[PDB]
């Protein structure tokens, strides 16, 4: 049975005007600015950008990858789809 999110968990995060998106929860560093109550920090893979987004618009990956996970025209997606394959947890700062 599933749990709450947590760091580490890969997505696809769904946002306005974009394509359901391959992402990772983040962790939040020490020091650094913390999301609104009950959001997450997500890292979008490719386009490296990060947004705090709820539940509803996250979609477990493996779940998800057979409807989610197919090129995309859009900039940074198919990038994306590559590091979420390949080097998930890597640092891509």
């Amino acid at each position: 049975m599933p749990h709450a999110f947590k760091p580490g968990d890969l997505v696809f995060a769904k946002m306005k005007g974009y394509p359901h998106w391959p992402a990772r929860i983040d962790d939040i560093a020490d020091g650094a600015v913390k999301p609104p109550p009950n959001k997450y920090p997500i890292f979008f893979f490719g386009t490296h950008e990060t947004a705090f987004l709820g539940p509803k618009d996250l979609f477990p990956y493996d779940k998800s990858k057979d409807k989610y996970g197919k090129p995309n025209k859009r900039k940074g997606f198919n990038e994306g789809l590559w590091e979420i394959q390949n080097n998930p947890h890597a640092s891509y700062s």
